[PDB]
This record gives structure tokens, C-alpha cells and sequence, in this order.
């Protein structure tokens, strides 16, 4: 191989080569334009160490207190059906619809599996909305809370165009915190100084900075309320309530015991209860440390009283609804209400004592908060430009793999220097004529035709000093091109004022007859048979000028037939009446017709397909009639076409001249 | 390949080499012309570290604080249409006009995408201008504020010619920051000392200058700040603690706190004020006329290799007669319908061809007639050109010369000799004509010919009548010599038909075009079908510096 090679090789491929790289990169861009742009936002912090600040800031205490905080454990998709609907509703100019939820409490299936439950939230206008958690239809209203069907649901503010849906899902507090923990990375920049830069990536340009700057306040308000605790009373407040919590949780434990020595809505309605018991006391402790911290009047804590008169309001209806209920039920549910308030508050006064004995043992001065978070309005990915790149280069090296294990995987005959090697004597090359006729009639001036006439310039050479003017045809596969061949050559010498017989001794397949127009009765086989006599099977081409048989009604034995006397003696007769007879015969790697019938034929020639025969079959098929008596003189390649590797193997070896 | 034959293909290619290289240098030069200066101004600042000092100044507090006192959230670009406008007014010597604006403030459209509102500003006078953001049109004074549409404006000594425009925008501050801190960068220098290397790099030397001055000042402000904020909280304290020896040591300590609060030398120092270095920093012009010379010559080369290497043609004689074929002459280019022989009897190709007669009358001696075939492998190759002029050239001599043109399908010898096109070649092959009214006289010639008549529709079944060889075996009895012009035969067979009658035949190759392998396959398709080719003639030779350093000059002028 070289330079020629392989730029002819690239030169013929390429339209695979080009249809394969714009395919890749058609899905490249394709997935460059439909992915889902992620934003990145920082905050830089001074710290007066920073080994265990980078440790602590990544700890589930701070992280936690932020999900409970921006209430990060209620989540909310927008519903496109396909997983491409997502980038063409961006692309084609549509605002993303949001709506804002502050309580969301789903019944808690907690199946083996779906440890999440979701339910669909569709919007009917600015105000309605209908909900279906599993096909259970209800309508809800911006404003006044639901409490239904064990469902607790607050939405405010609802932003969308009527018709879009909302996944709406409760994933558990783990759940938010790892996904929280996965985008948000903190580092020191100087490996030793105080500076500390915060790093979180999202989707949502501006629910990452308000995520950021929540995580930030909090460490700041942690170690601002440490500096304030070593006075505070807090400490010894805890230390005192703590035994007594833990009595009460004790007596209640024995006289759940006591009396336990299943209600569907009984335990519904009592971990709702349980649920909200919890809230109050995590927001009553919220409340304390925002009015210690910060004003009445800040928005914080306006949402907070707002958070706790929705949250008595639910507890007022759950409690409504214990009313009505039988007292064999209630009075359980009052004991597991004892329990598990007391447990829950029990482990809430374990984590407040921590967190106030984590805060006290802290080494660092206050914190000063110098960049609060701001979002990079451009996208850190997905990176549009590398992504193009990396999918034509893939695209590139897969098309020329492919084309290298093509262009190793090819055994075809290449041009006729390959038969002339083995010293096989090519007489012709016959191209690909693109234009049930004869081609020799249709269309004269054919470039195939051409070639032809050049094959019968060189057989009249050739078949002088033969025993007979007998020719025949043979090839090594089917459908390589002995009938094309040999009734348009038997054309393009009748034109010369000669005398020409075809016969088509190929019994098995032969559609001599169809091509030429045909009077199917009494064809080679019925004279072979003795069933017909020698002057009655000879007919006339319309459009050529020239005599054929045809092969007559198919026998079941023809192999056989071919070799009764009365073929010698229709040759012997039909020499002495013709210029040239040109026998026609089945493939001899398939059948040993050609065998039989070449003992009598003067003249034989094969027919080599241009890509499909091969050089080994030619040389078989050459020394399987010369085994048999017959002498091959020379063979024929066939349906030729141009190819730039071959011309910078060999040449252009043909040309249009009109 | 060695020495010789690379600087021989560089020789002949010298023409591309230069083009390329030309253009692709002027394409450089306008590039370093035409592009934006970019000043640099630094700083110096002395610290009493390093490592936080480095990230607190490229921090939001710092550039935002300058962004809000220096109003660089204002930008403005003078108009020019097209990308390189500006850098031809700058090479023109026209001063680039400014505008002082101090307080903008635009609809705000914030729309998708377009997050930045803009308006166009068109200068009338000294004093009054022109407002256009979509097309609305108002006017403005300098001085007077505007409150119009939404448009809140005010632009101050305005220093331009009439008829500039302005585009302005109010760009967001987080841009603004962002684009100050892009282009602003500190370094340490000594990787533990306290200077600080500051740098800010812009298109105006003056703007850049002071914008590093206001975040110098900015930095040592809040510096000496954070220093005296101790002694302030303490002095504060003693304030708030004042209800007789503890009064008076209260007055003396609160007097000290006074005093170092108002000192507050912090451990931060100004060494150098910005100033910026009149020389450009980019674009650096030698070295971007190095890379495209550069990139010129290896494009240039590399290209060259790939035409080289993808060669194929005839380069020299040598190459025929490696294969076993006698070349018998090479016909240069003749750059001079009218017989060359005739018209400039004194051309380069003419000479080739009397030594191809010189060679003809020795190689044709102990042949079975007088019938010379001329023939090729491609079309386009100089059978004809060749055929007709040695025709000419045998025909001064004195000796009689019949040109047969046989090429029915394309043949236009009788336009180039002068025609009576009735009853050529065809019309005496298809029967309808004599033998002695297809023969006619060139003018400035003095051979007889025989036209290709009418293109037949079966030309090749036409040649096989005996006509034909009755033809030539009359007139090999009344000339001297007769040349048969024919098709190729890599296209058609009526060459391989012709040539059994042919004494002699000989192969046209051009020299570029035609292939040794194209020649081989040619000369084996004639001796296939019983005709023996004598040899070849090379055609459309041109002078090589490589064939040179290969094969050597192989012709000369002698007048
Ligand atoms: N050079 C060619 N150009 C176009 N079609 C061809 C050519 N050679 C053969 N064919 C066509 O391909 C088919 C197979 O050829 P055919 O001679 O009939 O098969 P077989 O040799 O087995 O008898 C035929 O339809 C034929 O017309
Ligand atoms: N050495 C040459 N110098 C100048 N012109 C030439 C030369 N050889 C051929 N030609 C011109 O190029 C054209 C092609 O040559 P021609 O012999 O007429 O075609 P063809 O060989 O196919 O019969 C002609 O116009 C010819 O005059
Ligand atoms: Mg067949
Ligand atoms: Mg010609």
C-alpha cells in the first residue's frame, strides 16, 4: 500500500465515510443542543486551619439544616413526556413554568421499592389546580390548604400556562441531603490562608445562589451563637429538661406496654399527627433562634408564623378527625401519639444538645462573609464545542476502520492483470452497460457494446486455425454473464453480413427464448428427446439476424440428454450451414453441462464476474475443463467499473469517444 | 528522490509557493493593522501573606465598589459597520471621539436572551444629539437631564465630529465585575515577599489607568479600615463604659485608642501609582507576520508533496523505453484551423517532427507497404495534430502523401484543410460513391486527402468491408506514402480493425495525461487482435526543472 491506495480507497468510500461522520455528528449536536444546561455559583468566605471547616461545612449537620430550612425535600419536575421534550420547549422559546409549595405531606406508601412517593399536579388556571396521586382525581386551590385522602398540600403563586403538569415528589431527607452533598464542593485556594470558596452547581440559576447563601448564613449564625452561648443558659436549660423528657417517654413506654399486655386511617391519621407534632417543635425551636438572630419583621420569620398557622390549622383538622372515630381506636392512637411525640422530641433534644456541644469546642473567631453567592449566567456544561469535536472525530475513525476492514476483506477480481499473472489470456473487458431486450439492438452505440465489438475483433484472431467454428461460452458462477455476453456478441457479428447460430444448451435456467421473442414449442430438449427433427427447432430473431434454438420444455435429465449422438450430428449439420455457432451453457463449478458439450465446441471462453468471481475460481474452473478434455482459450472479465483506487493502481484502461 | 529532484519540484511549483505565501502573509498584515490595541498599565503595592490578599482583591466587594464609583457599568462603542471600520480609521489618523455620560437607565426589556439593553446615540453638534433604541426617535441636549419613554439620560462634553453614532449599553454589574476582572490580574513576584504585581490590560490608556487607581485606592481603604476597626470597637466600648484616678486613665486610654484609630497605617502600601506603557502589548505584529510566512511555506510544501506524490503521468522517453517500447520522438508544445507546418514552418514542433520523418524513412524500410497508422491510447492525445503536420512535412520533400482520415465519429480534418465535405470516406464505404471523387487537395499543403464524409451510424461495421482494402491497395500503387488517421483504441475498436492493412503503426502519448501502464495496456490490445505496433511518439513535451535533475534538457534552439 501507499499514497495512491489509500487516497483511491478514501475516494471511492465516500459516501459511507461522509454519510457515517455527518450521522455522528448530527447526534452530537443533536445532544449538545438538547441537553440540560447546568449553571455554577460561589461564595467566598473568610475564616480566621480551614482542614476541618472544609470537613465540617460537608457534614450532614450544616447540609441538613439547609434542606430543612429551604424545605430542598420536596421535589418538583415539569412534565415532558419524551426525554427530548425537555430541550425543544427551551429551544423553541417557552419559559419554564415553576410553582411554590410549603407543605407537602404524602401518605407515605413505603412499598419495598418506591421509597418515594410522587403524585401529578396539573394546572387548570392562575388560581385552581387538580391533583392525582394514582388515578384519584382532586381540586385544589392557590390559598387554603388540602387535607385529603391522608394528603396534606399547600401551593402558593403558581406560575405556568393551564395544561402543564408537575411531578410532584416527597424523596427522603438522605435522599435530598446526598443530592445536595453530590453538586457542592468547598476548597481553600491558597491551601493554607483563611479564605474559603463555597462551589454548588444546579439547574436552576437562582435556586443555587439562594441555596448557596442559605448554607452560608447558617455556618455564619452557627459560629456567631457559639461566641453568644458561653453566658446563654441554653446549655443548662437542656441539661435540665433532657431527664425530665426522658421520664416522660419512660412512663409513656410502660403504659403503652401496660395496655398492649391497626386501623388503616387510625395509623394514617396518627403518623400525620406525629408528623406535625414534629414540625411544631422544629419550628418552635426555628422561631427562637430566628428572633434571637434576627428581626420580627425580616421575611424569615414572617413565613415561619405563616408555616406554623398552616401547620395548626392541620392539627386542628387531624384532630377533628380523631373526634369522630370510636374510642377502642382513639385511645391507641393517643397512646402511640404519647410514644412517638416523646420519642421524636427525645431524639430532637439529643441533636440541639450536640449541635450546642459541637458549637462550644469550635477554634474559630467570627465569620466574615466577603462575596455572598451570585450564578454564572453562562453554563460550565454541557461544553457545546468540545462535545461537536469529539463526535467528528469519532465519526471519522469509525468510517475508516470500516473502510480499512472492507478494503481487507475484499477477494474479487480487481482488473484483468490479475487473471494475466496466473496466465489466464483476457480477451475483453466488458463495463457495466446502465442503459427483456437485447442491448445490441436497443441501444448500438452503448459502451458495453462497444467493448463488445472489441471481443469480436479479437476472437475473428483468435478462431483461426480452430477444428470447427463452433464457440462456446461457459463461466464459473451463475449469473456472471454467458447469456449477455453471448447473445450480444452473437448480435454484433450477425451485423456483418454473417450467418450466425445461438444456441442455448443450458436446459436447467435458460430465457433465450423470452429475450428473443419465442415459439416455446420444440426447443433443444424435444430434439435431444427424439421427438422432434432438426429443421423445426431453428427460429429467427426479430430485432438481431441471426437463428437460435432455445432450450425447449426444461427435461429432468439433461446432463444426460447432452450426451446423445444427435447433438454431434445438429453440430455437424448446422456447421456446414453457418458462419459461426455460438453455444450457450450453465455455470462448470455448478453443473457439467459446459463439459460435455465443449468436446465440440472449437473455440471455448470464460466469463469472469468483475467483483464477485475470484482468481482461484477462474484457475478452477480452467483446470476442471482442461481435466475433462476441453481447452479453455481464454476467459472474459465482465461488468467493469471505474474506480480511483485501480487508477492509481493501474489506470483508466477505457474511455467515451462520440 | 534527493537534492536535485526536491529542488527541481520546488522550482516548477514556484509560482503556487508564491501565490500561497503571498496571500497568506497579506492576510497577516491586515490582521496586524487592523487589530485593536490593547494597553497595559501596572501597580505596585507593598505588603508588611500574599496569598489572601491575591483572592480578597479579586473579589466582588472590591471590583464592585469600582464598578459603582467609576460608573463602568455604562459602555460605549463608537459605530463602525463593518470588522474592520475601525481599524482602518485609526490607520486613516482620524482620533477616535468619547462621550462622558454619568447617569443611564434603560427600560430594562430583560427578555430571554438579549439581558443587556442597548440604544444608538447620533451626534448633531456640540451640543444637542439623537436617541434611537427601536426606531424612537428623540433629541437631547447636553446638560439638561432626559426623563423620556422609560429613558432615563444624561451626557456631558461631548469630543466628536457630527455625524458619529454611539452604541450604549447599561450592561448588568455582574458583567461589568466580571469584564474588570478578567482583564485585571495580580502576581506575588517573589512568592514570599509583600509586593504585589497589578496589572489591567484595556483599548483605552488612560481609563485603564484610573480604573487600576480606584482599586488600588479601594484595597488600601479597606484595609486601614479592617486595621482601625479594632481600635475603633475598643474605643466605642470605653465610650459606653465611662460613668477619679480610673477617669482619668479611661481619658488618657481613650485618647491612645483616638490616636491609633485615626493613624491606621495598615500593613498595606501603595508603591506605584498605575501608569501605562504607550506600547501596545497586542497585537505583537512580528511575530504574527513570522507565523503566516511560516504557515505560508508549509501549507505551500505540504501541498506540493500531494501533488507530487499523486503523479502519474508520463514524465520522460525513459519510462517507455524501460517497458520495451521505442519512443521515436517528442513533440514539444507549439504555442503558436490551420496547419502548424504550414503557418510557422519554423516552429520548435515542427523540427521534432522532421527528426520523427528523418526516423520514420529508416523505420519504415523492409515494411509490407507503404500504409503508415498513427494512432493513441486516450482521445486528446495529438493524432490528429501529429498525423496531418507529418503529412505536410513528408510532402515538401517531394514525394507524394495521401491523409486518410478514418475517424468517422469525431474527425475534422477537411475544416482544417479546406472542405468540400460531399463524399468522404463513408460514402465510399457504404457504396454510393467512387474512388476518385473522395480525394481532394490541402491548399498550403500539397498532399491529397480523403474526408470523414458523414458520420455513419455504424462506423466500426463499416471499416470491415473490402471496399476498404481495395481502397488502399489502389492507392499504394499511385503515392508514395499514405497515413491513416484513426480513433483511439482504449475507447474504440476502429484503430485494431484498420491497422491489418497497416504496414507500419505507431502510438501518440501526450505527456502528462497518458499513463506507462495506459500505453502497455494499448500496445497489448493491438498485437491481441494481430496488429504489430511499431513503437511510440511522445507529445506536448514542456521543459522541467525535475525532469532536469532526473533525465537532463533532451532539446535545445538553434536558429
Ligand atoms: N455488462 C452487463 N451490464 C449490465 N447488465 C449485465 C451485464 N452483464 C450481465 N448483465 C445482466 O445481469 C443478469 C445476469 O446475467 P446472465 O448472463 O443472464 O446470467 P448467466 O450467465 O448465469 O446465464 C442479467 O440480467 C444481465 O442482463
Ligand atoms: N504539441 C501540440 N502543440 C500544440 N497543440 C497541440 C499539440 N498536440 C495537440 N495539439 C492541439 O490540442 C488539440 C487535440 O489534439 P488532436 O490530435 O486534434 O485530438 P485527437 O488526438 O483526439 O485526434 C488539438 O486542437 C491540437 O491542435
Ligand atoms: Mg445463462
Ligand atoms: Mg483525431
Amino acid at each position: 500500500i501507499d499514497l495512491g491506495r489509500v487516497i483511491g480507497e478514501l475516494i471511492d468510500h465516500r459516501k459511507l465515510i461522509i454519510s457515517i461522520t455527518s450521522v455522528f455528528t448530527l447526534f452530537a449536536i443533536l445532544y449538545a443542543l438538547l441537553a440540560t444546561p447546568i449553571y455554577e455559583t460561589d461564595a467566598l468566605i473568610q475564616i480566621e486551619q480551614s482542614a476541618p471547616e472544609t470537613a465540617l461545612l460537608q457534614s450532614r449537620m450544616i447540609l441538613g439544616k439547609t434542606i430543612d430550612d429551604l424545605n430542598l425535600q420536596i421535589q418538583i419536575e415539569q412534565k415532558y413526556f419524551p426525554v427530548i421534550g425537555r430541550g425543544l420547549a427551551r429551544l423553541m422559546g417557552e419559559k419554564p413554568g415553576n410553582i411554590d409549595i410549603t407543605r407537602l405531606y404524602l401518605p407515605d406508601s413505603d412499598d419495598i421499592s418506591n421509597n418515594t412517593p410522587s403524585i401529578i399536579l396539573t394546572v387548570k388556571d392562575k388560581e385552581n389546580y387538580s391533583i392525582n396521586s394514582d388515578g384519584i382525581q382532586l381540586n385544589g386551590v392557590v390559598g387554603t390548604l388540602l387535607n385529603e385522602k391522608g394528603i396534606s398540600l399547600l401551593v402558593n403563586e403558581i406560575d405556568a400556562k393551564p395544561g402543564d403538569q408537575f411531578v410532584i415528589t416527597q424523596l427522603p431527607r438522605l435522599k435530598a441531603i446526598s443530592d445536595l452533598l453530590k453538586s457542592f464542593s468547598v476548597a481553600d485556594l491558597g491551601k493554607d490562608t483563611g479564605m474559603l470558596t463555597l462551589t454548588l452547581t444546579g439547574d436552576n440559576p437562582k435556586r443555587i445562589s439562594h441555596i448557596l447563601d442559605s448554607i452560608s448564613q447558617n455556618y455564619l449564625a452557627q459560629n456567631i451563637a457559639r461566641q453568644a452561648a458561653q453566658d446563654a443558659k441554653s446549655l443548662e436549660f437542656l441539661n435540665q429538661q433532657l431527664p425530665k423528657v426522658r421520664a416522660e417517654l419512660d412512663s409513656a413506654e410502660d403504659k403503652l406496654n401496660a395496655y398492649r399486655k391497626l386501623n388503616m386511617e387510625a395509623k394514617s391519621v396518627l403518623d400525620q399527627i406525629v408528623n406535625v407534632d414534629n414540625q411544631l417543635n422544629e419550628l418552635t425551636f426555628r422561631e427562637a433562634e430566628v428572633s434571637q438572630l434576627y428581626t420580627k419583621e425580616h421575611p424569615t420569620y414572617k413565613a415561619l408564623m405563616e408555616k406554623r398557622q398552616t401547620l395548626q390549622e392541620e392539627k386542628s383538622k387531624l384532630n377533628k378527625r380523631v373526634s369522630s372515630m370510636p374510642s377502642t381506636q382513639q385511645e391507641v392512637l393517643r397512646l402511640s401519639r404519647d410514644v412517638e411525640s416523646g420519642r421524636a422530641v427525645y431524639l430532637q433534644l439529643l441533636n440541639r444538645q450536640q449541635e450546642l456541644n459541637i458549637a462550644k469546642s469550635s477554634a474559630i473567631g467570627n465569620v466574615r462573609i466577603i462575596d455572598n453567592a451570585v450564578t454564572d449566567p453562562n453554563p460550565v456544561r454541557p461544553k457545546k464545542t468540545i462535545i461537536i469535536v469529539i463526535g467528528v472525530v469519532l465519526g471519522l475513525i469509525v468510517s475508516v476502520v470500516l473502510v480499512l476492514f472492507q478494503v481487507f476483506l475484499r477477494r474479487g477480481i480487481e482488473s484483468p492483470e490479475q487473471l494475466e499473472e496466473i496466465g489466464i489470456n483476457v480477451y475483453a473487458s466488458i463495463p457495466i452497460s446502465e442503459w427483456d431486450t437485447l442491448l445490441a439492438v436497443g441501444n448500438p452505440a452503448d459502451l458495453a457494446v462497444e467493448a463488445i465489438r472489441g471481443l469480436r475483433t479479437s476472437l475473428h484472431f483468435a478462431m483461426m486455425e480452430a477444428k470447427n467454428n463452433v464457440l462456446m461460452i461457459s463461466g464459473a458462477s451463475p449469473s456472471a454473464g454467458m447469456t449477455f455476453i453471448s447473445s450480444n456478441l452473437a448480435a454484433t457479428i450477425a451485423i456483418t453480413g454473417k450467418k450466425v447460430l445461438f444456441i442455448d444448451a443450458d436446459l436447467r435456467k435458460g430465457y433465450a427464448h423470452k429475450m428473443f421473442g419465442h415459439k416455446n414449442d420444440k426447443g433443444l430438449s424435444e430434439f435431444l428427446s427424439g421427438q422432434a427433427a432438426a429443421e423445426m427447432i431453428i427460429d429467427k430473431v426479430e430485432g438481431g439476424g441471426f437463428d437460435y434454438i432455445g432450450r425447449g420444455q426444461i427435461p429432468p435429465n439433461p446432463a444426460e440428454l447432452l450426451m446423445h449422438p444427435r447433438f454431434e450430428q445438429l453440430l455437424n449439420w448446422a456447421s456446414q450451414n453457418y458462419d459461426l455457432i455460438i453455444i450457450d451453457t450453465p455455470p462448470i463449478l455448478a453443473v457439467t453441462d459446459a463439459a460435455i458439450i465443449g468436446r465440440y465446441a472449437g473455440t471455448c471462453l470464460l466469463v469472469a464476474r468483475f467483483e464477485k468471481n475470484t482468481v482461484k475460481e477462474i484457475d478452477v474452473s480452467m483446470k476442471r475443463f482442461e481435466q475433462s478434455g476441453v481447452v479453455v482459450k481464454g476467459c472474459i472479465l465482465n461488468g467493469v467499473v471505474k474506480k480511483a483506487s485501480s487508477y492509481y493502481r493501474y489506470g483508466h484502461n477505457h474511455y467515451g469517444y462520440s
